[PDB]
DNA sequence: GACTGACTGACA
DNA sequence: TGTCAGTCAGTC
DNA sequence: GACTGACTGACA
DNA sequence: TGTCAGTCAGTC
């Protein structure tokens, strides 16, 4: 059993996941937590709040599960890097395919909170988005061709393909794991397509 | 001067693109059009409809830009072609920051609406999409490199973009126009990045 | 029969008067006013710009019979002036006491609000006022009472007097009546007490 | 260090004073102090009573002060008297403004614990009320101007110059500061006028 | 037709 | 205490 | 007793 | 979508 607390937030994840910020009530949140709807602003004050919350809640845990892959991870090759982690990134996606439905939102939500949340994120971005930095100057690049332009490329990549298969999965779990394995292939020709093209 | 129904629409572009569909009122595209908000469902028959229109009516202008585009440039090679479409986009992205904006709203509305237009659109989407697939024949690709594998790469690319600058970009019109210049370059770089990566 | 508006209005002059601001709700005065409570907040917005607009109204009707008065009696002497204005104000009182229970409610309402309301009036009343400053000049002073304390002392009795029995008879417009011709004298004595402690 | 319930107590009186009854919370008198919001039903069933007991407290206080002062004064004449306490009541309300500002939301509350209240006072004030009907006799008045009379319009001021000034400098303490030593002139005169108007 | 905007009801 | 898409009665 | 604070329900 | 006075179960 979760506390009443607990459950809000994971009623919050389904819901908001669902239907996104707008469309979303708080009284669905409560029911589907079995919880007065009151208790819901005590905990957290205000709708645009318990979103906040929620969204921290789930990326503290996939930050710390990051936190744990680059260390069993920080000596790959820097694709070799993330080809492994964008696999994770998937299994992920379709172990708790709410949890993500649900970081997918972040777009629906108005420009005040939107921002906040994002420059939140910059500063545990700023982790992995440092390391690539690292691991390109291990690299052979052709004469036109910046670290900066490439991070970008690469940053790029990353995140996008995140947002551009998430929402086309979205809701379709089932069809994600059909596919998972030629995704990861699509992915690894990719960047073995990228490697080619940055290298001498 | 507009006609009423023609200054609806394009107040409903300004909202929209300001507010997103469920935090944007009728009555706000009401005043902003200096019109009865009665005469919105006139037109209309309701909000769904309504932001169709606006969406379809933007998209007619687009298409009809693009294939006057696609006729003077036919016969390019393909990246030189994407090359240069890219900047164009930027132009009109730049010269009308409110329908660019309006048009990324799409995500936030309700499963029925945007599957409907999304499907709108991959007909449109097809033919660049298909002439795409023919200028690849003309490729010497790596023998793991799908024309498949490729075109998504592509398409990803091309419109992703989009949508990576565009968000970063929002309300920010001066520094883009500023940054214009670089932008252009680092993409060229980056499709020449991958013209290398594809072929042998 | 009213407008809808204007019986909106009234009923929330009724009940902002029984119950003051905050004690005071919308749907009462929704159901009193026989309307959809929606439709306030077509008209006034919020809450605070209903009792807003309601004061305005209220106070838009006695500054209209106070210029009249004040026309009809500018050139009375100023005592005899405040002598019978209060009368009037009284007679007001008594035959609309819904108007000046509301009027008292104006302290029960929050800083903003309030401060805003208190500033329009200031413009209204320094006609009135002004007024009084010279009607002063017309008399001869005791060699230790300023013209700048004599005003404070006559606008606080004025506007003091108001408060003092208004709260006391507050829901008693009954007791008022009856008690009218009373207070009239105390009054006139009070006054009267004044001018002898003031001139020479 | 302060009893849990006297630091209660003490933040009511913060919380009534800056916002009035119905605006405030017992939750926020419960952060204030630093207690359980459950203390509070605790100790005073419930935020009637406490409002009620918040204000004896204070009165107490006054009362005590006063019974000293009328002792120490008792021989004085009337005005003097007056002219003298006006004074102390200031000094008061600057060391003190928090308890002044929280004595002023009496009215804001329903006409129970409000009608409560004030009838215990009477009580209090009967005191000071009664010594002053007798300092009157020793006063030659006007052959129309009744004891009666002369009580409420000086009973009127004393407390009347207290909500005047009170509510104008109202968290302004600074200003009053400032100000103090010309109001104990404005009041002497006043006075003053007053005892010439009255007397033969 | 186009056009209005006061008005409602069910919902946060 | 707000919030809004949609209707409705009716003028032009 | 004192003390807590999560929790509710009816209400704006 | 908030708002709040009051309760309730239960620790110390």
């Amino acid at each position: 059993m979760l506390s009443k607390r607990d459950a809000i937030l994971k009623a919050a994840v389904e819901v908001f996941g669902k239907k996104g910020y707008d469309r979303a009530t708080t009284d669905e949140i409560a029911e589907k937590a079995g919880v007065a709807k009151g208790l819901i602003f005590h905990y957290f004050k205000n709708k645009e709040e318990l979103y906040y919350q929620a969204y921290m809640s789930v990326t503290e845990k996939l930050q710390k599960e990051f936190e744990n892959f680059l260390m069993k991870n920080r000596n790959r090759d820097i694709f070799d890097f993330m080809e492994r982690w964008i696999e994770k990134k998937l299994e992920y996606s379709a172990s708790h395919p709410e949890e993500a439905d649900f970081l997918i939102t972040l777009v629906s939500v108005d420009e005040g909170l939107r921002k906040r949340i994002l420059l939140d994120l910059e500063k545990s971005q700023r982790v992995f988005f440092d390391f690539v930095r690292e691991k390109l100057k291990d690299l052979d690049l052709a004469e036109d061709v910046t670290e900066e332009i490439a991070l970008k490329f690469l940053m790029w990549f990353f995140s996008g393909f995140e947002e551009v298969y998430l929402r086309t999965y979205q809701g379709k779990p089932e069809l994600l794991k059909r596919d998972m394995n030629t995704l990861v292939e699509e992915v690894k020709v990719m960047l073995r397509i990228l490697k080619k093209g940055m290298t001498k």
